[PDB]
C-alpha cells in the first residue's frame, strides 16, 4: 500500500523491486497457483526457483494444479530440497500422489527403504519435523507401507517404488489390542475390509517378481 | 502484475502474501526510504528486520534519510550483522558518517583497532568482500585512519573512536615514490594541504589525552 507511493516516488527502485517481488513470490511458493508463471521462474531463476522447490510443491498440490507438479518434476536437478528424513508425514504422503515426482526424487536422492518416523498420536502447515518434545511415542513406517494403505495414492506409485528397489518384505512394529507385531506391505490379504484399490495394490505386489 | 489476478482469484492467500511482501520489502532494505514503515518493521518483525540490518542501512544512507539510520541504531542488539572484517570499503566508510551507529557497533562487537584490508588499485554495489582474485595488491587501513582523511566523516566520529579505545598511534604500510613508510592517524601536521576539517581532527587527536 504505502509501498506504491514510495515506489512511485523513486522510479530508480522499480527495477530492483520487480526482481524482489518475484523472488518473494517464488520463495513463498505462491507462483505455483498459475503454471505459466511457474514456468518462467525456473527458466530465469534457476537458483531461486530450485531453492524453493518444497514450498512450490506444497502450493502446487494445494492448488490442485497438477501441471505445476509436472513443471517442478521436470526442472528438479536433485532431491536435496526434499530431505526425506526431515519431512512431515503430510508432505511425504502428498508427494506419493505424484508418481512422476516420486520417480525423479528416487533417481536423485531418495532411499525408498528409509525408515520414516513420526508421532503415533497426532493432535489437531509445517513441512519439516520439529523436535518440540522427544518423550512422545513415535511410529515407524515406509514409503511402500504408506502407498499400500492410502486410497489417495495411485497404484503407479507402488509400481515406481518396487521399480526402484523398495523391499516388499520390510516390516515395522505396530500393536493390536496390546500385542506387538510386524506390519508388512502385504497385510491381511483375505478381508471384506480391503478397498478395491488396496486389493489391486496387493496383487501388484504379489505379481511383481512374476 | 499477473500476481494481482492470481491474488484476486484466491483471497485465502491475501493474508500470507501481505506478510510475504513485507518480509521482502524488509529484506531488500527498501522500507528504509520511508522511516515510518521502517519503525513498524522493527517493532513487529524483530527476527526479519534485525537480520536485514545491512541492507536497511545501505538503503537508509542512499536515501539520505538520517532518521532511518537513527531507527536502525536504536534497535540494533549487536554488531553481528555488520562483520567489520568482511565489509567492503564503501559501506564501512559510510557507517563512519553516523557517529551514533558507530558507537552502537563499538559497544556490541566492533574492534576499533581491527586492521582492515582492501585492494589498493580500485577499478570502475557489493557490501561484502569477495575473493575473486588473491594475486592483487591489498592496502591496510584502520577506522581511525579512514576517519582522519575523509572530509565527509564528522569530527564526532573521531571522538567516538578515541572514546572506545582506538589507538592514535597504530600505523599501516604505504609507499611514496617507491619508499615504504608507516602511515599514522597524525600525518603531516604542517601543510597548506590539510583541509579545515582535517586540521580540526588532528587537534582533537593531539588534545585527547589532555
Amino acid at each position: 500500500t504505502e509501498i506504491d507511493d514510495l515506489l512511485r516516488k523513486n522510479p530508480e527502485l522499480q527495477k530492483e523491486w520487480k526482481r524482489t517481488v518475484w523472488t518473494a513470490a517464488i520463495s513463498s511458493g505462491v507462483i505455483a497457483y498459475r503454471p505459466p508463471l511457474l514456468e518462467r521462474a525456473f527458466r530465469e531463476f534457476p537458483m531461486e526457483t530450485a531453492k524453493s522447490a518444497l514450498n512450490l510443491f506444497v502450493a502446487a498440490h494445494k492448488s490442485k494444479n497438477r501441471q505445476s507438479v509436472d513443471i517442478i518434476t521436470q526442472n528438479l536437478k536433485d532431491a536435496k530440497t526434499f530431505p526425506l528424513g526431515q519431512l512431515e508425514e503430510e508432505i511425504v504422503t502428498d508427494i506419493l500422489k505424484y508418481p512422476n515426482l516420486l520417480e525423479k526424487l528416487l533417481q536423485t536422492g531418495w532411499n525408498p527403504n528409509l525408515i520414516l518416523e513420526w508421532e503415533k498420536h497426532k493432535s489437531l502447515e509445517i513441512l519439516i519435523k520439529s523436535n518440540g518434545k522427544e518423550f512422545i511415542e513415535k511410529q515407524e513406517t515406509t514409503l511402500l507401507i504408506l502407498a499400500m494403505q492410502n486410497d489417495f495414492i495411485p497404484m503407479e506409485t507402488v509400481q515406481i517404488l518396487l521399480k526402484y528397489g523398495a523391499d516388499p518384505s520390510l516390516g515395522v512394529k505396530r500393536k493390536s489390542e496390546g500385542k506387538e507385531y510386524l506390519l508388512y506391505p502385504l497385510a491381511n490379504i483375505n478381508s471384506n475390509g480391503n478397498t478395491i484399490l488396496k486389493e489391486l495394490k496387493q496383487k501388484t505386489l504379489i505379481d511383481w517378481k512374476k
